[PDB]
């Protein structure tokens, strides 16, 4: 019963979830696929494909580089992707899960990529949003740093014409130990931040 190839799986359920996102017959950009948790969490909910992207190698587990629902793009570097390089579809869910890397990186090039009206679930991680001297054995525990990082990433999408549709914590820490939020966006060009996003209340909940 170890229903996901990782616990990262774990992080897009909980955003498939409050973020009420519908991915069954959609083609989907899992972006840092890394060992397939998101990518897993995509195919068991219908996605009809998953383009699973790396920067480095494919570590995909066995289960997921097989499945014939996915088209692998290793050696991969999503900050010089355009439209042409998606040959099967353009995407109109895409999930992000990056590390050393701010989403201000990734999410420029994606807003071009992505369908219209294309929805986004991804990881705000604020050990790699935050300034090096804030971070320090690679945990940010300060909340008025995680406001910060999560202000950061906000600003960047919605600059971008990205709407905020919802905001969470991310049920389980990353990395080193991380505490890290998951974002959904939408592209509308409307730039706008839904009422029921509030940060205090997300940083408030995540700690009890």
């Amino acid at each position: 019963k170890l229903r996901y190839v990782s616990r990262g799986g774990l992080k897009l359920e909980k955003a498939l979830k409050e973020f009420h996102l519908e991915i069954n017959g959609k083609t989907c950009l899992d972006i840092g696929s890394s060992t397939g948790g998101f990518t897993d969490v995509m195919l068991q909910n219908g996605a009809k494909l998953v383009y699973a992207l790396d920067v480095g190698t494919n570590q995909l587990a066995w289960k997921i580089r097989s499945d014939e629902r996915v088209v692998v793009m290793e050696q991969f570097n999503f900050r010089n992707a355009v439209l042409a390089d998606f040959e099967q579809g353009r995407p109109s869910f895409t999930s992000i899960d990056v590390s050393f890397i701010s989403l201000d990186l990734i999410l420029p090039p994606l807003y071009e990529i992505l369908e219209k009206n294309g929805e986004v679930a991804a990881l705000i991680k604020p050990q790699f949003e935050a300034g090096r001297e804030q971070v320090g054995n690679g945990i940010i525990r300060d909340p008025k740093v995680h406001q910060m990082t999560i202000e950061k990433v906000l600003k960047t999408a919605t600059q971008l014409g990205f709407s905020v549709k919802g905001l969470t914590f991310s049920p389980i820490k990353g990395g080193a130990g991380n505490v890290e939020f998951l974002v959904h966006l939408l592209k509308d060009g409307k730039a706008e931040i839904a009422q029921q996003v509030n940060i205090e209340s997300v940083l408030q909940k995540e700690s009890e």
